């Protein structure tokens, strides 16, 4: 609707998924829209993980 700011297509989506407030989100796109990377960058920088600490790379145990 009616919002602040200008946002990305794939960035509003993650805000509407992951709860982000695009309108908090710095704007680096068309003319100074918050674009995915920026989304996806403050969503995580905000709350990526708040409690899982064990984080593996290589997939070998199961």
């Amino acid at each position: 609707g009616s919002r602040e700011v200008a946002a990305m297509p794939a960035a509003r989506r993650l805000a509407k998924e992951l709860g982000i407030d695009l309108s908090k989100v710095k704007g680096t796109g068309p003319g100074g829209v918050i674009t995915v990377e920026d989304v996806k960058r403050y969503a995580e920088e905000t709350a990526k993980a708040t409690a899982p600490a064990p984080a593996p790379k290589a997939v070998e145990k199961a």
